[PDB]
Formats: structure tokens, sequence, C-alpha cells
């Protein structure tokens, strides 16, 4: 029993009850998975085991949700429980690599209660010493947790993670595993954020991905579907099968934003004001305006501390003396510098000692004793930062953020916004708001992105938009409304330029990505074609350094080229590589200085890409020197040292 797509073939073994995955390579196929059992549910904390088959039924020319292909149903049946799952898997004839999975049960005589279901599980084929894995998860731990991890299996551990979303996790719901030979992505397939996990697991000679959702009681004749997922089988590494996941994700419509739609002032180098911390002032601020715009800074960000308090969000008396005046004489100056304003902001928090929270305690989430419920981090618990919720279903929660967008843009002139220091939306359980379920609050988070979003383009459709779930990966049903994202407080060279290749993935080639500035890593920002940020008060050699690098950003101008993840594997290929194509060429990025994956010695450096035909001259724009006189486009390998990083263009040659 078999079905096929673009680049991907399922097969069902009905003795075994298993699912293989393989794609496409040449005019063959490359096994990516080991037979996997079917999902089941978790019954009494056990996955139920006693499922047997009862038909597979494939169908070769048949249409679903991402169109015309093929589909494979598979019936199985449970004496123990009463439950017959049905199965589902759908194959397009376009979609490269994917596969749609939908599960439904139907009990028998007798009620089932489900703590969990298992949708699907992919135990990777042909691993060796390493997997590298993408976790999507938003339970944290923030910051000093990568996203990419590597699994060894020549240790003594066996790496394991859930990779939730939940009301204290709202990040990707997706997760890649891969090696040399590519990888297996799985991601929930839903338009609208849900609970779900995909677990990464290490395995007694490999790993398995997967993806669940939360259980419920089944009542006796009843049929429920209880989860839907995208797998992607790729060549290469979690770019490939993210940039899948967003190809399948277009068909439930959930579309990033088109590159032609990204506005010009959303690819312009920033500088935010964080020069003096909370300690800030206009007068400081403007101050820096006329050496940050000779530098070639088109952007400036007012950050955090600008605020009486969250949820009012009026100015600060301490900072803006004169009110709205001071506002519009930053904003004035910074424009009178050629330059865009943004306006630091918390979406979702309402406050607590707020005007807001006094005179509409209504408007927030309310806990199941009653009690106003903070904003969660990561995984739990709170921050003293983080304020009462916003239910992001009262009218006057979301009115409040429109009218705060509103003020910004239109009284204080601002042209754009920095979201940030938010994480999930805990679950309501206010009776006056009369929700569907509690869930229902974290579901409709996004709601507060969308609706002031929208806010923010009635005003200006050039308007800048970007939400930092710092720490963590954004929220996934966030990015459709915004024009940036950052890799949101990188704590190292590592995290900031492997999450640029997978916000890249997910967003599209030409999607503006920032580096971030929590550490200084100018090389890391341009070479990965992200763009360049900054926010400190520099002077002597590190400001020098600070307009070195906005000069050779403001040249090359990778963030505005078209990245190109597909021709290299993070943690197969000898270097961590990056390649943008800029104004018809190739410009590549090797990294030595990450120490989650750093080679040996010093390999020799293949640029791949190049045409076959072709003879380029490689030069190193940084310093510029020329690394290889005339190479080949068919054997592209040279050989040159360098410490940290070497950013080089390949420029044909007559
Ligand atoms: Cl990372
Ligand atoms: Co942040
Ligand atoms: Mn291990
Ligand atoms: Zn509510």
């Amino acid at each position: 029993y078999a079905i096929a797509g673009n680049g991907v073939r399922v097969t069902y073994d009905a003795d075994g009850q298993t699912i293989t995955l393989y794609r496409t390579e040449g005019s063959g196929l490359i096994q990516m998975s080991k037979p996997s059992p079917l999902g089941g549910p978790v019954i009494g904390g056990q996955e139920v085991q006693d499922f047997s088959h009862i038909s597979c039924d494939v169908e070769q020319s048949t249409s679903g949700v991402m169109g015309s292909g093929q589909r494979m149903t598979i019936t199985s049946q449970s004496m123990s429980t009463g439950l017959i799952r049905t199965y589902v898997l759908e194959t397009s004839d376009i979609e490269e690599g994917v596969v749609y999975t939908a599960t439904s049960y139907e009990a028998g005589a007798s009620d089932v209660e489900v703590s969990w279901f298992i949708g699907s599980v992919y135990e990777l084929y042909g691993a060796e010493d390493r997997i590298w894995s993408y976790n999507g998860g938003g339970e944290g731990p923030m910051h000093y947790y990568d996203t990419l991890q590597k699994i060894d299996l020549t240790d003594s551990g066996k790496f394991s993670r859930e990779n939730k979303q939940d009301d204290t996790a709202a990040s990707i719901p997706v997760s890649d595993i891969y090696i040399a030979d590519g990888g297996i992505t799985v991601g929930d397939a839903s338009a609208t954020r849900r609970e779900v996990h995909t677990p990464v697991q290490e395995t007694s000679d490999s790993a398995q991905v997967s993806i669940g959702w939360p259980g419920k009681v089944i009542a006796a004749g009843s049929v429920i579907e209880i989860g839907e997922s995208f797998a992607v089988v790729h060549p290469g590494d979690y770019y490939n099968g993210l940039r899948g996941y967003k190809n399948a994700m277009d068909h439930l419509g959930v579309i990033m934003p088109a590159p032609g739609d990204i506005p010009d002032s959303s690819y312009d180098l920033r500088w935010e004001s964080w020069g003096w911390g909370f300690n800030w002032t206009i007068d400081l601020i403007i101050g820096k305006l006329d050496e940050l715009q000779a530098a070639g800074v088109k952007q400036i960000t007012l950050d955090d501390g600008w605020y009486t308090n969250a949820g009012d969000w009026a100015l600060n008396p301490e900072k803006f003396p004169n009110g709205a005046s001071d506002a519009l004489r930053l904003t004035d100056a910074i424009h009178e510098h050629g330059m865009t304003a943004l306006l630091w902001w918390r979406p979702c928090d309402g406050g607590i000692d707020s005007i807001l929270y006094q005179q509409h305690p209504e408007y927030f989430v309310m806990d199941a004793d009653g009690r106003p419920a903070r904003l969660p981090t990561p995984g739990g618990g709170t921050n003293p930062s983080l304020g009462y919720a916003l239910c992001p279903m009262a009218d006057g929660a979301i009115a409040s953020q429109v009218d705060f967008v509103n003020r910004a843009m239109n009284d204080w002139g601002f042209d754009g916004f920095k979201g940030d220091y938010v994480w999930s939306m805990p679950e309501c359980y206010n009776p006056a708001h009369n929700h569907a379920s509690p869930e229902e609050s974290t579901e409709k988070q996004s709601e507060i992105y969308r609706v002031s979003y929208e806010a923010m383009v009635a005003n200006d459709p050039n308007v800048f938009n970007l939400l930092c779930n710092c720490g963590t990966p954004q929220d996934y049903y966030s990015l459709p409304y915004m024009t940036q994202i950052a890799t949101a407080d990188p704590t190292s060279v590592d995290q900031t330029r492997r999450r640029v290749k997978a916000y890249k993935a997910l967003m599209g080639d030409y999607f503006p990505v920032t580096a971030d500035h929590n550490n200084i890593w100018y090389p890391s920002a341009v070479g990965t074609g992200s763009v360049l940020i900054e926010k400190r008060d520099l002077s002597g050699t590190a400001k020098e350094e600070y307009e070195k690098w906005l000069g050779i950003a403001d040249t090359v101008q990778l963030q505005k080229g078209r990245f190109i993840g597909d021709l290299y594997s993070y943690g197969f290929d000898p270097y961590e590589t990056y390649v943008v194509a800029a104004d018809g060429v190739m410009y590549y990025a090797f990294y030595k200085d990450g120490s989650k994956y750093s080679p040996t010695g010093y390999p020799d450096i293949e640029l791949k890409g190049l045409d076959p035909n072709k003879m380029y001259r490689i030069v190193d724009y940084v310093n510029d020197r020329v690394v290889a006189t005339n190479l080949m486009g068919d054997n592209a390998v040279f050989n040159t040292r360098f410490s940290d990083y070497l950013l080089v263009k390949a420029v044909e040659i007559s």
C-alpha cells in the first residue's frame, strides 16, 4: 500500500501496521523513516497497543487540503477500548515533500477517556553519530536553551524534549530532525493556535519526531477528529523542512507577507535607544542622530521605559515633561534625519496598577480562582515586569490596543512598533466572557496581533511591526502580521545565525530578519543576510567598529538579498555556512566561531550554486582582498585561513 506526491513516497505495511517515508533523490528514493507505528490514544497512562489492521484504501486521483494528489485511509480497531481509528494521509502532486495527516476515532458501546492523542511518529533512518533538530517549543528554558539541538548518539545522555504549545508556551508548532541525507519535519496543520506538542526523542540508535494533542472523553457511538499535521521529508537541514511547512500552511490560509508588499523601511539599519538603559532622555537620543545618520542608520527605536504603565500606554511625565509635544519633537527629529521611528510596547499586557485594570478588570483574563491572571513566562510562572493578561476576546481589551496604536502613530508620529517581552496567554475563566472553553483565550491570543497590525496599516501601509517572544521561537500565529523578525534575545552567535535561517525558511527568503544586538556580532549579522541593528552608545574603537560594519552592511545590503538556505546543511557541511544572492551576485559566509558546530582545522571551502561553465574571482568583501583568483563553478574549492568568519562574493570573470 503506497501513495506518492512530489518528492515523497509513503508506504503502509498492514502486517506490522507501520508507515515508511521516502524522499526522491535523482531517479531513486532515499528512505527517511524506519517503519514507524501509527499514532494511538493514551489511556490510563499508556498508549493503546492492541490496534489491529482493518483496511487500507488508496486513492490515486483525489483532491485534499493541499489540492490534487493522493490519499491513503487506514482503519484500525482496538478490542480492549472499542475504538476504531481512521488515519488519513494525503500527498500533493505539487507540494514537495509534504504529507498531510488527519486522525479520527469512533467509540463503540462505551465512553473512552483519552488523556492524550499521539498523531504521528517518525524515527529517522540511516543516522550515524548525530542528528540535528529544530525544536519549536515555547516551554523554555528562555534565552540559554538553543532552538537548534544536536542529538549526540555517541554520548551517555538521551535527548528528550516535548516542544509544547499551550497556556505557558506560544512558539512554533514544528519540529525537525535531520542527518546528512536529510530529515523529517512534523508540524501542526491548524489555521489557528491550539494546544499541541512536537516531541523530539532520542532512540536506541536514532531519534524520532512526533506530534500529539490533548485528549478528551470520546462518548459512546461518537466520531471525533483529534488532530491534523503536516510532515515534510527533505534533503538537507531544517531550513528545507521548515520551508515545506510554510508551503503546506499556505493551504490552510496561514500566509506570510509576500516580498512585494514588505515595506522598504523594514529592511533599514536600525539603532535602538538602549545607550543609557532606562535612563535615556529625549535629548540624549536626539544628540546621537547626526552621527547615526552619517554612519547609515535609517531607523530608531524608542525602547522600554517611555510609558506610565502597560495597558494605559501613556507617556511617562518624567520622560515627556511637556507631554505629546515631547513625543512629537522626538519623532520629528528622527524624521528630519531621514529615519523612521519605532515604539516599544508589550501587546497583551493590560498592566497591574494601570488605570485600565482599575477601571476595566472585565477586559482581563480571569484565572480559575476568580483572580486576574498574569501573563506567563515560558513553561509557567511570571515575571515582575509582566502585568495582567488582556483577554483577546474582550472588545475593550482589543480596543485598548487599537487606541494605543492610533495614538502612537497619529498623535506622537511613530512609524511602527517593537512588541517585546511577552509569551503565551493564560486560560480565561471569566463567566461573563462566555468562552467556549478556558483555552479559548490562549487560542485567540493572535487576535491581538492581527487587529493591532490592521490598525497600524490603516494609518500607514508601510508601518513596521515586530514582536519578540524573547528567548523563544516567535509565536507562529503572530508571524503573518509582522514586517520583520528578530532572532529574539539570542545569547550566542550560534543562536542568532541559525535562527536567521529558520525564520527565512518559515517567512520567505526576502522576509526581513535581524540578528539582534544582545551581543556585538556584526559579521554574523551581515553574512546571514540579516538586518544589522545596535543599541549601544559607543565610542572609541567600538564606535569605529560599528561604523565600519554599518558601511559594509550598507554596501552589500544582503538584508535585501535572496537568502539561499538549501545549498548547505548546518552540522553536516564542513562549516556553518550562509548564502545570499544580491543583485545577481552570490555571497557566502563561513563561520568557525559557533562552538555548537565548528570544524577541526582548516577544511577547504567549497562554493556551491555557481554556474558550472563560468569562472569566478572570490573576493573577501570585508577586507577587500582576493582569496581565490579564478575558480570554475563546477569545482569552486579553495583554502583560506581565517579565525572566526569569512565573508566572500563570487565575482564572475570574462
Ligand atoms: Cl538556536
Ligand atoms: Co524580546
Ligand atoms: Mn545521546
Ligand atoms: Zn476571557
